[PDB]
């Protein structure tokens, strides 16, 4: 089972200060296929207005992952937690038994571009936290969430690992998975064709019922590989 969420077919609003395309049902969009995919609720690609951004706003039973692709973004919680987290980095917030953030564009002149990933966690009522990471670019199989935060990822409370993979041009490698794990690549940039299936900038891939990943960039790319645990009609 592969199946391609297109960029163009994702949910969409514009309401000039941010620009946001859904991959899944969010707010007031519904996709009756794509409603959720395993653990992974969330992949919202926004892109905000210089000196614009969300206001305080309550969270609970959440993981909130955000990755910036462009700009910068400025993180305030109901803590003391202020930060700003440049284009390449991430940043991942557990709602826990309940908080309030906000996020907007420090720049007075430039946009604002970046992922924001809503993620379940597996045990309810944990104790809000936050946590940032700067992680050394390399071309390759770089570790961003795993449950147990192994080798120099950020701790995710859900029985999932998220990769950030760079692939130059013709370049080609292979992730297991076992059991009924699924899978989600989400492109962020590039193009590449993962077990027989082209896809670019924006699109994503569903995946299961399958026991090897196969990626061959046809171009410089990079990707999101999310390892997600067992549980639509694609």
């Amino acid at each position: 089972m592969i199946y391609l969420r297109k960029a163009n077919e994702r949910g969409h609003a514009n309401h000039g200060w941010l620009d946001s395309w859904h991959t899944f049902s969010f707010a007031n969009y519904y996709d009756p296929n794509f409603m959720g995919f395993s653990a992974l609720r969330v992949i919202n690609d926004d892109v905000i207005e210089a000196g614009q951004g969300f206001g305080t706003h309550p969270h609970k039973d959440m993981e909130i992952l955000t990755y910036v692709l462009e700009g910068t973004v400025e993180h305030q919680d109901s803590m003391g937690n202020k930060e700003q987290v440049p284009a390449g980095e991430f940043q991942i917030m557990s709602a826990g038994t309940g908080i309030r953030h906000s996020e907007y564009n420090p720049s007075s002149t430039e946009r604002l571009h970046l992922y924001q990933i809503w993620i379940m966690p597996e045990e309810n009522g944990i104790t809000p936290r936050y946590e940032q990471r700067r992680f050394d670019a390399v071309q390759g199989k770089q570790l961003v969430l795993s449950p147990d935060a192994r080798d120099g990822s950020l701790k995710v409370h859900q029985d999932m690992e998220l990769y950030r993979w760079a692939l130059l041009k013709d370049e080609q490698s292979v992730h297991q998975i076992a059991a009924e794990r699924r899978v989600w690549i989400q492109v962020v940039k590039g193009n590449v064709t993962i077990n027989g299936v082209k896809a670019s900038t924006s699109d994503g891939l569903a995946i299961w019922d399958e026991q090897a990943i196969s990626i061959h960039a046809d171009s410089d790319s990079e990707v999101l590989l999310f390892d997600l645990p067992p549980v639509h009609h694609h």
